[PDB]
């Protein structure tokens, strides 16, 4: 059912839904690993569903709709601890490349496609453990697409070859982000 920001688990998947507090955000879980998400005029929110706690070597699946009218994008997102790290495997985005900013630290391909890999530093950010500073990687795809299997582990080799030491996983979802935008969202996690 459609639900206010928490996190826990449903139908066997575990879900995360943030927003920043601003409205105009719906957010829904559905049956098995379907959620779906509807925005107009939102603030900044990301929410889905998948694994807590994730691991190195998922190899994640994602089908459905993703229509944004805005800035926003689709990903797989997660956290290590210990180090802490924050990261997204975007696979479609919106109006505003989510990398701008972000230091690229090379490609990879996987999946069918090229992706740019980058990182940035946040500092005194929200994150899973209250305001901390940490690193924030990303991997890029350049042949965006609303379904896919994506194979983690080789977006976390190639951070890995350029200075990436992941922690302990933390949660693993495919999210839907969403920033001051007008969207639509329907997936199926598996």
């Amino acid at each position: 059912s459609t639900i206010q920001p928490g996190t826990g688990y449903n139908n066997g998947y575990f879900y995360s839904y943030w927003n920043d507090g601003h409205g105009g955000v719906t957010y829904t879980n559905g049956p098995g690993g379907q959620f779906s998400v509807n925005w107009s005029n939102s603030g900044d929110f990301v929410g889905g569903k998948g694994w807590q706690p994730g691991t190195k070597n998922k190899v994640i699946n994602f089908s459905g709709s993703y229509n944004p009218n805005g800035n926003s994008y689709l990903s797989v997102y997660g956290w290590s601890r210990n180090p802490l790290i924050e990261y997204y495997i975007v696979e479609n985005f919106g109006t505003y490349n989510p990398s701008t900013g972000a230091t690229k630290l090379g490609e990879v391909t996987s999946d069918g496609s090229v992706y740019d890999i980058y990182r940035t530093q946040r500092v005194n950010q929200p994150s899973i453990i209250g305001t901390a500073t940490f690193y924030q990687y990303w991997s890029v795809r350049r042949n965006h697409r609303s379904s896919g299997s994506v194979n983690t582990a080789n977006h976390f080799n190639a951070w890995a070859q350029q200075g990436l030491t992941l922690g302990t996983m933390d949660y693993q979802i495919v999210a839907v982000e969403g920033y001051f935008s007008s969207g639509s969202a329907s997936i199926t996690v598996s």
